[PDB]
């Protein structure tokens, strides 16, 4: 009755304006078993009929069996199958060597609008690319750059975590060799300082922006992958050098220590903090850099809203779960304070004068559940 599968999360409309499915987004991501798990979001993005949704569904096939040595499969392909992002409903929570438990969301990004909002929600950013990183390809990541740097202005923290230029249907195997190690070298010189002043800034600037920049070089998959549009074949009709190339891959963009939780200005996001930043990039959707740090700046202080009234919520309800109503009272002022401190204590953007009206977004909320709590112990 119950199946993972792909969910529209962000639709173009024919209007060209964007719509967020909260109610979806929500369900997924605000489950009981996903909620406080901190999350790595992994987005895999480009241009039409590039491979994407055929590379996500060997993706979901490591997922599903990290620890499975054939996990790659005579099998036919399943999962993913038009402008707009798609999430896969199974949030994966694998073990990290450390001893954390981490939310793995996948989406596939199928428009400029889309394209940004994915890598501002992404720590995994997969560009997907057909043969070559053109100029085209660069200039999309210039307002990236601008953002990036208005963000720094005084931190020394980056605005993004991981990107990866993964170069479909390589060309030029003998001098760049397929996989991560020949897309390094070819990745340094195409971002070698240049062409048009603008692209010659984006390569001055990009490293800055981004934690980890790598590029993976891909083989062709063979005139039966090329060819047909739903590829219900065996793996035995997609090329062996593909397949040996895949299998490095993806376990290299998605093993347990691979895995890059996402994080903003210090904070580690939790799939429930990650739906705010959803909500406020879906509101300035191209956008100033102002524009983009000001969402960056609401979400995280609602992600900390979020976090300091979610520990309010539990402990009472661990209390309400009868008791004095002076002594309820009591423990709701010792429980509010708490949450208060708590999230006074977060790292959060925009500055104190900014932060006030998050704190007393806070109190009102805390407040509401309170009166819920009397009206649930005077019964
Ligand atoms: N040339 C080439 N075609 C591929 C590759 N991977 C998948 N395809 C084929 O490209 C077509 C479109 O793939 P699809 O995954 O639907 O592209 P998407 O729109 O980016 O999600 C299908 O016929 C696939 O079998 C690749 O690495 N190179
Ligand atoms: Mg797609």
């Amino acid at each position: 009755v119950k199946k993972a599968g792909p969910v529209q999360v962000l639709i173009v409309k024919d209007d060209h304006s964007f719509e967020l499915d909260e109610t979806a987004l929500n369900r997924i991501l605000l489950s009981e078993a996903v909620r406080d798990k901190e999350v790595v979001a992994v987005s895999v993005a480009g241009a039409f009929a590039k491979g994407k949704s055929f590379l996500m569904d060997f993706m979901l096939r490591y997922m599903y069996n990290q620890e499975s040595v054939d996990w790659v499969g005579n099998e036919p392909l399943t999962g993913f199958s038009t402008t707009g992002i798609q999430i896969w409903s199974e949030i994966f929570l694998i073990n990290k060597p450390d001893g954390k438990k981490v939310a793995v969301l996948l989406m596939d990004t199928q428009s400029a609008t889309v394209f940004a909002l994915s890598t501002m929600i992404s720590s995994i950013q997969v560009y997907n690319l057909s043969q070559n990183v053109q100029e085209d390809d660069l200039q999309h990541l210039q307002l990236f750059t601008e953002y990036g740097r208005l963000a720094m202005e005084e931190t020394f923290l980056k605005p993004f975590q991981s990107l990866i230029f993964l170069v479909r249907d390589w060309s030029f195997p003998y001098e760049f060799s397929y996989g991560a190690d020949g897309g390094a070298k070819f990745l340094e010189k195409r971002l070698k300082v240049s062409q048009h002043e603008e692209l010659q800034n984006v390569r001055k600037h990009i490293h800055s922006c981004f934690t980890n920049i790598s590029c993976f070089l891909l083989p062709h998959p063979g005139l039966k992958v090329a060819t047909n549009p739903n590829f219900d074949g065996k793996l035995k009709e997609i090329d062996d050098e593909f397949i040996k190339n895949l299998k490095i891959l993806i376990p290299w963009l998605l093993s347990p220590e691979s895995l890059d939780i996402k994080e903003i200005n210090g904070n580690k996001i939790t799939c429930r903090g990650l739906v705010e930043y959803f909500k406020a990039y879906i509101k300035i959707y191209l956008p100033h850099p102002k524009s983009m740090l000001q969402a960056t700046a609401e979400a995280n202080n609602l992600a900390a809203v979020a976090t300091a009234k979610d520990t309010y919520n539990k402990k009472m309800e661990e209390i309400c779960g009868f008791l004095a109503p002076n002594d309820l009272q009591t423990k709701h002022l010792q429980l509010k304070e708490e949450s208060v401190k708590l999230f006074r204590g977060v790292k959060k953007m925009g500055g104190e004068e900014f932060s006030r009206r998050y704190l007393q977004q806070l109190e009102s909320e805390i407040d509401e559940l309170y009166i819920q709590y009397i009206k649930h112990n005077d019964s």
